[PDB]
């Protein structure tokens, strides 16, 4: 295990594709920095979610590093969507090249972090009992990095897919449960499908998922891309989302119902989330989010065979698209199977874990494994600023910030993809973030400067502009972003040129001393 060390100008927490950045590009501008990772290895969620099917929803020709120009011409994608193992793979390699494991401690979690005021430095301790002394700390600890009755009484085998065991797990011949739909739910469900002598699906909500028609990638159409590729990052950079999407120009509520039909089972067959940009007004206009919900819940009932099981599956009461869109791959598909089983949660509550599997108020389910498809990272750690306030105290209603960046209080501290997740592509949000974030730290350093604290005024002139936006938007109906609501939705483009025009402006917004 590499020992921390005791000093060092900037600090990141995590080792994802966030933190990994961070720590190279630090280096690149003659900065000292270090990483503390909780994992044994780099990768931070890919690191992680081993379950079988693990995969991208965003395009691999998109959700990929740009700053190296190496980078971008030696790695060969293979498919439409990358798979968890190839992206660990990826991002090994680009750690690999750019020695970046020297400058990361493994294995270790920090638990508290102090702000003193007397030397600007921040004070940051972990659960060895390490103490380290930086004097800016970069959470790149992520945004995705249970409490049932009798859980430890499981007699089997428990699995977790944020944890999955790193050989690969055999259920062959086995009853298996798996509890959660959403994405890793979707993803692991269809595998274990395969293997299992039965498989049970406890399900809570249903979700919105959409086919993801992957397949592997034309290494001409590549080779074509790899020569233009600096542009065609810039065209995503000038997105909204982060990334290519067609921007439907009408409003779902002027066409036909045959030209409905028709543009959208057109998406249908391509795959992936651009349906949610078929029409302008799909997140915006509530009658023109049920015609979209309304043509993907007919899609469901016509998948599975059985119409009691297909209307159980079938989301209601929720709009379309507010949550994040999930790309299943023979989900639907996976329910006319005759050894899978869908369980209505709602209808029948898990009442507890048994040591033979599953008890809902209604059936014991016998199960030989048992696998639970799962502010966090922060919350969990002890972060103390200007009055030894607490982060969670202040961040109870809500995460407040200026441009989800700093928060108020709490200087020399700096969140990479944390509040106001801007575009659905989160590394080209990543980068934003890393960039502008190691550029004021260089910027601190250019000027003598040494404590750098977002003004309280701006950031709630900030938290007001967020909720603003969002009241355009059926986001704020789900409240899977709350007080507090914590998503800047004006898309990444604009989101940049505000950051961008902060920083231009000698950083307005932030109160920078020695
Ligand atoms: C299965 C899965 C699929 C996803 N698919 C997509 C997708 O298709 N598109 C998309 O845009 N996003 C997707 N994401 C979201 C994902 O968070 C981002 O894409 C991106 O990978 C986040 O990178 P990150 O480095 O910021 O955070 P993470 O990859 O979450 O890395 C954070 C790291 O910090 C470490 N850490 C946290 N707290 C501490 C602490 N106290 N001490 C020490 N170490 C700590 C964690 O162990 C972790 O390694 C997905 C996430 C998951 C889990
Ligand atoms: N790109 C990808 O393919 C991918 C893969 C994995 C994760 N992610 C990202 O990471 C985030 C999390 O996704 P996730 O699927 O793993 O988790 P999730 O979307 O939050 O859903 C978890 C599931 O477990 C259920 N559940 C939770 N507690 C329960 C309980 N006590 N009893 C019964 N059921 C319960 C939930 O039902 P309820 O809805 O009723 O709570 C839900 O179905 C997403 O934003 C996603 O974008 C992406």
């Amino acid at each position: 295990r590499r020992q921390p060390p005791e000093e060092v100008d900037v600090l990141v927490v995590g080792a994802g594709f966030s933190g990994l950045y961070a720590l190279y590009r630090l280096r690149e501008l003659g900065r000292s920095v270090h990483v503390i990772e909780t994992a044994g290895d780099v990768g931070g969620v890919w690191y992680w979610n081993r379950y079988p099917g693990a995969r991208c929803d965003i395009e691999s020709i998109e959700y990929c590093y740009s700053f190296s120009e190496e980078v971008l011409q030696e790695w060969n994608w293979t498919e439409r969507y990358a798979s968890q193992p190839e992206i660990l793979r990826y991002i090994n390699f680009v750690a690999d090249k750019f020695d970046l494991r020297s400058g990361i401690t493994f294995h270790t979690t920090v638990t508290a972090a102090a702000f003193d005021e007397a030397t600007n430095t921040w004070t940051v301790d972990t659960n060895h009992g390490d103490r380290i002394r930086a004097r800016y700390l970069i959470m790149a600890s992520g945004q995705l990095s249970p409490n049932f009755p009798g859980l430890k009484d499981f007699a089997g085998n428990l699995y977790h897919t944020g944890n999955w065991p790193h050989e690969p797990v055999d259920f062959s011949g086995q009853r298996v449960g798996v509890i959660g739909t959403g994405s890793s739910g979707i993803q692991v469900s269809p595998q274990i499908a395969k293997q299992a002598a039965e498989l049970f699906v406890f399900q809570r909500t249903p979700h919105f998922a959409v086919p993801a028609r992957n397949a592997p990638l034309d290494p001409e159409f590549l080779a074509d891309l790899k020569k233009r590729y600096a542009e065609f990052r810039e065209e995503s950079r000038n997105t909204p989302g982060g990334t290519h999407r067609y921007q439907g120009p009408k409003s779902a509520l002027e066409v036909s119902d045959e030209e409905l039909v028709e543009t959208l089972e057109r998406y249908w067959q391509e795959g992936g989330p651009d349906i949610l940009a078929a029409y302008r007004d799909i997140l915006r206009d509530r009658d023109a989010n049920e015609r979209v919900a309304e043509f993907i819940r007919n899609k469901i009932r016509n998948t599975v065979r059985d119409p009691e099981v297909a209307e159980r599956l079938v989301p209601k009461g929720y709009p379309f698209g507010t949550k994040r869109l999930i790309l299943e791959i023979d989900y639907y598909e996976m329910f006319n199977r005759d050894n899978v089983h869908l369980v209505d949660t709602l209808s029948a509550p898990i009442e507890t874990i048994t040591p033979r599997g599953v008890r809902t108020s209604e059936r014991e389910y016998e199960l030989d494994s048992l696998v639970l498809a799962t502010t966090g990272a922060l919350f969990k750690i002890d972060i103390r600023g200007v009055g030894n306030v607490a982060l969670k105290e202040k961040w109870a209603a809500g995460p407040r910030t200026y441009l989800g960046l700093s928060t108020a209080g709490f200087p020399n501290l700096f969140f990479i993809a944390g509040p106001g997740s801007p575009g659905i592509n989160m590394l080209v949000s990543i980068e934003q973030h890393v960039e502008w974030v190691t550029d004021h730290i260089a910027y601190m350093f250019k000027n003598g400067l040494t404590r750098s604290e977002a003004v309280l005024e701006k950031e709630d002139e900030w938290v007001e502009h967020v909720n603003e936006i969002a009241d355009e938007t059926l986001y704020p109906m789900t409240a899977s972003w709350y007080r507090v609501f914590m998503l800047y939705v004006g898309g990444f483009h604009r989101y940049r040129q505000i950051c961008d025009e902060v920083a231009a402006k000698g950083y307005e917004g932030f109160v920078l001393t020695h």
